């Protein structure tokens, strides 16, 4: 059936036909919705039998996308892929298909509010990599290219695909650039509390921790299933921003900084039945990712109390909304600081406005846009952004970015 | 479906285990391949047949007798037999007062979109199934309003009018909420009052209401009894408790002339108990501050005051990245909570309400085996991630007894 989505502020109604193309499951059933579950449901590798239909599906939509469906090039590619799955139990993507597949994995990422940019993605083919040193080189080049002296450029680097599940390429870092976290003797936590465990895996592997509040973690890189190896990203490649406030001259005295480059490195890229377990990708930040989640989550840097102190807010009762007041000022500071240093950043009003425009484009040219309201709506000021009022349909299209197990729970050491 | 489903809180790491979803009785709108969790709403004489009614009543009666620890008793079997004979001879049945009260409280308990459910067992149930006329409905509703308002010490309550029979004799409150402000569309395209209520205000004017044409005019009740044409009544103004909005720091905030009413009372939902349909069942609680301060005042299509407050705050309004909207939104919500607390009118901030809801949810998982919750509605419309519900995974499913949406009565009424 055709499904309708309505915006309750503008009364615009869009008609979704694209959902008819999905064949992967959401986790919901007719009687139970799992729309707020974060992850709904080494031997698990494909077979020649499961692989050819997935390959055929992907080749078909690629040749349909360049408007040469059923062409001679299309026929030959399908046959070519057939023989290769036969004689090798897998196949290799053409460069054009790799690029198309990575852009469409972004385009299909229902949790990403930034997708208006999906077709402007620089794709770095790293499928010839064999060692952790090679991975380090490729990642440095990615970081330098994507950072671009503050004029951030979206990029993805794609390492060799899974073969037997015993020779996986993995970036063990969850993001390329993150700050360490240290469990203190007295029980509290220095640095980023989200990374205490990963920080300790780096220390346990030989990393000498400076034990500061903003220590960039080393890279921990696993190539071809071997034990991971540590590398220090050269500091001149890591662009950082001191956080200050346009009105509160005391804000700089908090000593806060953050990095300019958000770069997810723990997801799996699926294209045509092939699995790329190492595919770091990076864009630029929406301000609330830093100012709301990173700084103000109770399990993260958790700075609301200090800022509200310096603002001299009444903190005895919640109904003073002292937390909400400090939250806004922290996010003003983040946006001001990146903008003052000419580092790309987008505020949640502009970002969600762009996403509504993006949805309009996709419904017109593509017949829909899968979208996860729970993730699209920003973590502050929700209903004064236009996505709060926008009905969204969530469904799974391939190529896609998927979650995968943490490497330290699966890797057999040597 | 699997027998145990787990939900995790990503801030505290608490895992809870849900078995109550096995009792879900109606459709969410989702399928295996598409999730409709952000969709807001996923014939008259089509009424329950005898064959449809028998099992729905048994399921409810079984549930009631299980709750009073009398499952399988002589009184349980006799009540089943009595109900079955009633459906046999009359095609319907009547609930006992105990069952009506249990059913209404559980429809609230089951309301997955409601963050206020820690209170569900403290609900005053007014049985109005003897009502026959719109004048009688007005009396019952006035009594409800006075009871629930309680001079500012608000008490949750529901008034239940006669159930549906053949669908041509429905009781309905045409108002979507018992207390709302009129909205007036002007020839130049602007709106005075509450823009959300323009359509209903026009209906009232057509029915004979003389509109004062102000910014905060309480709408009349438009009340339909036994399927008759609806009739207009003015709520006595001394029963409508109102709060002028001022700010603890900004002396100029009172000069905006804003006020709101104290009693949130939903009157357009259908209460379903054991297959019986109560099409007029107004229920009321107390406000969470963001319902007024974020939605009523700051939605672009409502009173839309962010600009005017931002101006009086002397904010930079040229770039969105100054977050002038967010800054003014917090101050408006501070004013709303301060004005209600100062006048001793019950209100709950979004921090306190979501923390209570988490405690309620954990208790329900422990004692009941789960708690259906709609994250999209439970998370407040401002400061989402600094409330504990943001990080709480939730399962949404539909249990009965339940509050359900129903068609707007002006779209279905057959005018006499
Ligand atoms: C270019 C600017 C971009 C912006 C402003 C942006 C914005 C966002 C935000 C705010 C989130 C939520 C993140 C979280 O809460 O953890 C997100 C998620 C996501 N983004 Fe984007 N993004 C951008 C680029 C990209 C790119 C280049 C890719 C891939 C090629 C991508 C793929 C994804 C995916 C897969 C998720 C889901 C993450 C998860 O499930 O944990 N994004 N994005
Ligand atoms: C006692 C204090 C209460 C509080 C603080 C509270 C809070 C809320 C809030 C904030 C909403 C969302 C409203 C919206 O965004 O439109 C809501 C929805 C709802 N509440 Fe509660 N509520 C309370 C009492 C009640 C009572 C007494 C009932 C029924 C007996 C009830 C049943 C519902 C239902 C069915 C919804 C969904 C409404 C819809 O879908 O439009 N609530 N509640
Ligand atoms: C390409 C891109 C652009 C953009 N603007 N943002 C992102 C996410 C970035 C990002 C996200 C996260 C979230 C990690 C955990 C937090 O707990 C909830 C589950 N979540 C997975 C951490 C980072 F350190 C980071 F950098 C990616
Ligand atoms: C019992 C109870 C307690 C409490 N705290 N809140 C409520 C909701 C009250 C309430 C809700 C609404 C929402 C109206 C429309 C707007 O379009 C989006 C969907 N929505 C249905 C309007 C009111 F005027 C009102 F008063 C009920
Ligand atoms: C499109 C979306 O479902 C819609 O805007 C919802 C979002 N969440 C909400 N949550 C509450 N409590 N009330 C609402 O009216 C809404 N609106
Ligand atoms: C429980 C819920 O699914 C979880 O807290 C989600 C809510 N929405 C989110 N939205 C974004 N963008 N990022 C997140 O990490 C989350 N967390
Ligand atoms: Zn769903």
């Amino acid at each position: 059936r055709f499904l309708k989505v309505k915006n309750w502020e503008t009364e615009v109604v869009l008609t979704d036909t694209l959902h008819l193309k999905s064949t992967l499951e959401t986790g919901c059933t007719e009687y139970i919705c799992m729309g707020s579950i974060m992850h709904p449901s080494p031997e698990d590798v494909a077979t020649k039998d499961q692989l050819f239909p997935l390959a055929k599906e992907f080749i078909d939509q690629y040749y349909s996308s360049i408007k040469r469906f059923g062409s001679k090039a299309h026929m030959e590619r399908l046959e070519e892929v057939n023989k290769e799955i036969d004689t090798t139990s897998t196949y290799q993507l053409k460069d054009t298909e790799l690029i198309y597949g990575a852009k469409h994995a972004w385009r299909n990422a229902s949790r990403c509010v930034g997708r208006i940019q999906w077709s402007k993605l620089q794709v770095f083919d790293a499928r010839d990599c064999t060692t952790a040193h090679g991975m380090f080189n490729y990642i440095c080049n990615h970081v330098k290219y994507a950072t671009n002296k503050g004029n951030l450029r979206s990029a993805i680097t794609i390492f060799p695909q899974r073969t037997d599940g015993k020779h996986d390429f993995r970036v063990w870092n969850s993001q390329l650039i993150r700050y360490a976290g240290y469990k203190q003797p007295d029980g509290s936590t220095l640095g980023d509390p989200a990374n205490v465990q990963f920080t300790e895996i780096c220390i346990q592997q030989g990393w000498k921790p400076p034990r500061g509040r903003f220590d960039v973690l080393p890279l921990l890189l696993q190539a071809n299933g071997n034990d991971p190896e540590l590398f220090q990203i050269p500091p001149e490649l890591v662009l950082e921003v001191p956080i200050r406030h346009p009105k509160f001259e005391w804000f700089k005295d908090l000593g806060l900084k953050w990095y300019g480059l958000p770069a997810v490195s723990n997801m799996l890229l699926e294209i045509g039945g092939l699995e790329f377990s190492a595919c770091p990708f990076s864009g630029w930040y929406m301000g609330t990712e830093i100012g709301v989640r990173d700084y103000c989550d109770n399990s993260r840097y958790n700075i609301l109390e200090e800022v509200a102190k310096k603002m001299n807010l009444d903190m005895r009762k919640t109904s003073s909304l002292w937390k909400d007041q400090a939250l806004v000022e922290i996010n003003i500071a983040v946006l001001y600081s990146f903008q003052s240093d000419k580092v790309t950043i987008v505020d949640h009003h502009s970002a969600t406005e762009s996403f509504i425009k993006h949805m309009e484009n996709e419904y017109r040219c593509r017949g829909g846009c899968p979208a996860d309201w729970v993730w699209i709506v920003p973590p502050m000021s929700g209903s004064i952004t236009p996505v709060f009022h926008q009905e969204m349909l969530n469904y799974r299209l391939t190529p896609s970015f998927e979650y995968q197990p943490d490497p330290w729970n699966t890797h057999v050491w040597k």
